[PDB]
């Protein structure tokens, strides 16, 4: 729509990623590559609120952003991911999520949202953009035959609804996670996906703060591929622009003037996967197009970096109880540490293979 949340705003740079990057860059031995690595701390990323323990940091980021804006005469914008559903990651082998449906998951998740809202409420001069619950709704489209997902459906819908409804009250601009071209972009998945997203939008009152959808989060697809990646055979929507061009009109037709954001943080190198479903620490990935509202599409508000490159997707150690065997595949960089922890060699390659170059 006419209101692109990023226009006229300075994005607050994640202090946590900045510290990870600074520690990483000092370990890189080549001076030029080290300088390029250090500059990554100046590229805006999303901060993942993957547990209640992250909420105090959110409060500090909002207050820091408010003061930076006043000091520089700018309006500041903080980028967050809401990522703490009960029975999170229902189609994965295991999950690190602190809440379970069986132990008051709904109420605990609502309290997590309430704590986030209570922070955001205190800093009305800071804009907030939130990606809502990566993987969750996409799993409800294609993975209902996973019994954990089938059993989680009502909780996921109620929790996502609670998040949308209550974050809207503090004016947060929200993009529901919507998988990627190889997940929901298959032509046959577009209508079931559109029907689900539209129902979620309706249940949350069609708030204008529910801007649309986020795609490619934590994935590696091109926004606009020079030629189709071989993993995409059978799907005419072989990149994110094809997916979004196909899905956006279905949402519009339902009355939702929906726009999109697209993760490109690990999309600099294409044609690095054996299978489209391979998602874990894909070897040879490079940093991709840096965040910008110059997206080339009427449907896309911004290219963004949602998943922070260098933070691991999962361990390759089969003895870990958090182990997911996708993290031991051939196209997966190994050995790899636990999910979320820093993967230094992977970061160094992300820097070295960045496209455009850093």
């Amino acid at each position: 729509s006419a209101n692109n949340p990023w226009t006229g705003f300075q994005i607050f740079l994640s202090p946590y990623y900045a510290n990870e990057v600074a520690a990483a860059a000092k370990q890189i031995t080549d001076p030029t590559l080290s300088s390029k690595a250090a500059s990554v701390a100046n590229i805006p990323t999303f901060t993942w609120l993957d547990s209640v323990a992250k909420i105090p940091d959110l409060g500090t980021y909002l207050a820091s952003a408010s003061a930076l804006g006043k000091s520089t005469g700018t309006k500041q914008l903080v980028q967050i991911v809401i990522y703490d559903l009960p029975d999170r990651d229902c189609a994965a082998k295991a999950s690190n999520g602190e809440f379970s449906i069986a132990n008051n998951g709904q109420a605990n998740y609502e309290n997590y949202i309430d704590q986030i809202v209570a922070q955001i409420q205190q800093f009305p001069d800071v804009r907030v953009v939130a990606v809502i619950e990566p993987d969750s709704l996409a799993n409800l489209v294609t993975n209902l035959n996973v019994q954990k997902c089938a059993n989680a459906k009502t909780t996921y819908l109620a929790c996502v609804n609670y998040a949308l409804t209550n974050l809207a009250k503090v004016g947060v601009y929200m993009y529901m996670d919507a998988g990627h071209a190889g997940w929901l972009g298959w032509p046959a998945n577009l209508s079931p996906a559109a029907q689900l997203f539209t129902q979620v939008w309706q249940n949350a009152g069609k708030s204008p703060f529910i801007k649309g959808l986020a795609t490619n989060v934590a994935n590696y697809n091109a926004l606009q591929a020079a030629s189709p990646d071989p993993i995409t055979q059978g799907n005419p929507n072989y990149d994110e622009i094809h997916y979004i061009n196909a899905l956006a009109p279905l949402l519009q037709q339902a009355g939702w003037d929906a726009t999109f954001i697209v993760d490109q943080g690990r999309s600099g190198v294409q044609n690095i996967r054996q299978q489209w479903g391979d998602w874990c620490n894909i070897k040879g990935a490079g940093f991709g197009t840096r965040p910008t509202t110059n997206t080339g599409s009427q449907f896309i508000d911004s290219i963004v970096w949602v998943k922070p490159g260098g933070e691991c997707d999962g361990t390759s150690n089969s003895s870990s109880p958090r182990y997911d065997s996708t993290c031991s595949l051939p196209d997966a960089a190994q050995p790899a540490p636990e999910a979320g922890t820093w993967f230094q060699a992977y970061f160094q390659t992300l820097v070295s293979a960045a496209n455009p170059p850093l």
